[PDB]
């Protein structure tokens, strides 16, 4: 593990314990224990950290989707693994994440990269059936992948387990 | 003005959040963001946390309203559900979003959501076992993907693609 992943991973965990706007070199050094200097040198601006951030999320995303897709060339398959890999509940440091990306169009392309080669394309789906169809399933994983954040009442492990076979179910 | 001078408050410590966060959300920020006086903010909250509360209890409020707007015959479990549907297909707006994320934080605040979401959402009692249940909660997670859609990814659905969506999951209800 690199020291600019370590510094990245810190500073993931930081936001999550206490928020992106009291991120700063000061409260990072603090929590990686390296000079504001030190952490400069791997990240000379503000703006590179957090996008140094939003980068390592969508690379570790890539990998996990890699890893568990069965057959690349398939787009079922492909579909599946985003599914599955979504079923788990966000967490609190990779939402805020993602409600901050949008701020910035170097923060959106850092994911960009990873989510156009597993996403389902949304181009025509105004008037394509099928691609309606595939989209719906990555809604429904969406949503389960939010769920704990945005309903009064957290899923039960044998409830969310339910729900991604119910997802699975609607794959063509 | 059109509304309370409380109601005016609570909209602005919303938009506040918009363009910085509830992190910086203070007496401070609101008194500068307001115009008005701290003294005459807290002559409406009394403390932060009443300030946070109101804020919970408007928004919940507004999607109440929406919902009983639109709804026809909301007797009916399917037309409360093809109403939710249609209210999430627009995206939640970050002070939003923020606020749902920290609800929990407090008890007042979550009851605050309490009171309109057992109205209008289903529960998910007895889901591993019913399949009816399973496919309501679906389309649920279907209109909460679509809702959240522009936070948790980099591009922004059209207004045309959202309304294709829109009906594609209303097609998906147990009619």
């Amino acid at each position: 593990t690199s020291k600019k992943e370590m510094i990245l991973r810190t500073a993931i965990d930081y936001i999550g314990e206490y928020s992106l706007e009291t991120l700063s070199y000061d409260s990072l050094a603090e929590a990686t224990g390296l000079s504001k200097s030190g952490l400069i040198y791997h990240f000379p601006s503000r703006h590179a950290l957090l996008l140094g951030m939003h980068e390592l999320l969508a690379d570790d995303w890539d990998k996990e989707l890699r890893d568990i897709t069965r057959d690349p060339e398939d787009p079922l398959e492909r579909l599946r693994a985003v599914v599955v890999t979504l079923a788990e509940n966000v967490s609190r440091p990779e939402l805020l994440l993602l409600i901050d990306a949008p701020s910035h169009p170097d923060f959106l392309n850092a994911w960009r990269t990873v989510n156009h080669q597993w996403i389902p394309d949304t181009d025509d789906l105004e008037n394509d059936a099928h691609k309606r169809a595939v989209y719906l399933v990555q809604l429904a994983a969406d949503g389960l992948f939010v769920h704990d954040y945005i309903h009064d009442d957290v899923l039960s492990k044998s409830k969310r387990q339910a729900m991604l076979e119910t997802i699975l179910e609607l794959i063509p």
